[PDB]
């Protein structure tokens, strides 16, 4: 037909194939198509479509694309899509060009019109996305950036020279940006045995358990809010390249573990009773605050280090815990029951600022990556499944949807050192340190037949605690 006619030969142009049940697959469309799966090259195709915008797809697909293809491959493919032959001139048009004249040219200069100048400004469209959202490609591959400079660098065009202007002024804004806000007044910090500067004497019963909860939910929050979607994509935080590809959301779960494993650590390796229900009782009110602030990441740490396996079993140090911390506390744990139904209730009907509980969607987005195949077959060919990264997005869009929230709290560059540069496991390995941990509850609280004995103190100070009512 001459709809195909009218665009390029395979043997000059790849991304101008007809679709087939081989090589693109769309959703129940109930209006722009939603594509399932696809090739490549169709996906590529799509994603600069002559006919129509797709902002919701190029979004998509910049985000979750390293899961299929490299940085390096996309950005020729998009280059390869860029130039477009056009078709040669009619008969009575090379007469005319051989004469000396002019030619009409009438369907060529309706293919440039509405395929090659649409197509052109759609591939510049998603460099200018890959540039805004996704800059840390071209900072981790200075090679990709030069090939992207030569690329719009080159371009000549009278409706392409605003699109080479925007894409430039981002580049270099994003290269200054590398180098070189409260609303209210925030609340004094709080001291409490530990003094200002005595970066010694920081501990977990010296320090305010007020400004503990305070400063780790700033920690936390700037953590939390670092994290960017491609880091969870593809599930490229357990893969062989990590460290690059993942540095925020690793920075994210040795920070989770270090704070859990050292909560554990204070709790039992501190072998006397009454100093023990003390520190865990210090744990309760650090999560009574990160409660307040709506830091539902820390209230599930405590959760976590109040169940594993060496602190659960310590019948006799919640024993002595007051009923309204066991209540707290009980409370708490039932925010992951029934696939964290409470949690997901509370987290929508809270108002800002908050930093939710990171686990939860790491925990997805491992079920959605197992659960779903990484390509779908269609007459012996393989097509990438698209709705499997598109669900993916949307998991990294809900993580998005919180990091805009900062916190009205005054920072302490001691106390967040201290807590940035935990070590409770110190040359351990992480099961090393847990058998010991387990192994250590043993000794402190042996198994019922065994009785409980008695240990000496280690704390040559105050164990009452301050509170978690403030000083204004
Ligand atoms: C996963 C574990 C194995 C588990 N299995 O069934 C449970 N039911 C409830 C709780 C519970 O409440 N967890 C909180 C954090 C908690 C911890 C330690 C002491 C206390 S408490 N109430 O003694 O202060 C509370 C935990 C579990």
């Amino acid at each position: 037909g001459e709809e195909q006619m009218r665009l390029p030969s395979a043997d000059v142009y790849r991304f101008a194939e007809p679709d087939s049940e081989e090589n693109i697959i769309f959703e129940e469309n109930m209006g722009i198509p939603i594509i399932k799966a696809g090739t490549v090259i169709k996906l590529i195709e799509r994603l600069t479509y002559h006919m129509y915008a797709d902002p919701n797809f190029v979004r998509t697909f910049l985000t979750t694309y390293r899961s299929f293809c490299k940085p390096q491959e996309l950005l020729s493919l998009i280059i390869e899509r860029f130039e477009i032959p056009e078709p040669e001139p009619t008969e009575a048009d090379r007469i005319a060009i051989e004469n000396g004249d002019q030619p009409l040219s009438a369907e060529l200069k309706r293919f440039r019109k509405e395929y090659i100048q649409p197509v052109q400004l759609r591939v510049l469209n998603v460099c200018r996305h890959w540039v805004e959202h996704h800059f840390y490609d071209f900072e981790r591959d200075a090679y990709l950036l030069q090939r992207m400079e030569e690329f719009i660098g080159t371009v000549r065009g009278k409706a392409m020279k605003k699109w080479v202007e925007s894409i430039t002024k981002i580049i270099q804004r994003k290269k200054i940006a590398r180098d070189n806000t409260f609303q209210s007044s925030p609340p004094t910090v709080e001291w409490h045995i530990s003094r200002p500067g005595h970066i010694e004497t920081f501990d977990l019963l010296t320090l305010h358990p007020i400004e503990i909860a305070r400063q780790l939910t700033l920690l936390e929050s700037d953590l939390y809010r670092a994290v960017q979607p491609s880091e969870l994509v593809g599930s490229v935080w357990t893969k062989e390249d990590k460290e690059i590809n993942s540095p925020n959301l690793l920075k994210m779960i040795r920070h989770t573990t270090n704070l859990t494993l050292w909560f554990e650590k204070c709790i039992v390796e501190t072998e006397n009773l009454e100093e023990r229900v003390a520190v865990v009782s210090r744990i309760i009110e650090i999560l009574q605050v990160f409660q307040e602030l709506n830091n539902f990441n820390g209230v599930l740490e405590v959760v976590s280090a109040m169940n594993s396996s060496p602190v659960y079993r310590l019948d006799h140090t919640f024993e002595q815990i007051p009923s309204r911390q066991k209540k707290i506390l009980e409370e708490a744990h039932e925010l992951s029951e029934d696939h964290y139904k409470k949690y997901l209730a509370k987290l929508r009907s809270i108002n800002p600022p908050c930093v939710p509980f990171f686990g939860i969607y790491l925990t997805n987005i491992l079920k959605t990556e197992e659960g779903n195949p990484e390509v779908l077959k269609r007459h012996g060919k393989e097509l990438i499944n698209f709705s499997k990264r598109r669900k993916v997005a949307e998991i990294t869009g809900e993580i998005q949807q919180y990091q805009n929230q900062p916190y009205c709290l005054r920072v302490e560059s001691d106390i967040k050192r201290f807590f940035e540069n935990l070590n409770p496991m110190g040359n351990s390995m992480e099961k090393e340190f847990t058998d010991y941990l387990f192994n250590k509850s043993l000794e402190i609280e042996p198994r019922n037949p065994k009785p409980l004995p008695r240990f000496p103190k280690k704390y040559s100070y105050p164990l009452k605690s301050p509170g978690v009512r403030p000083s204004n």
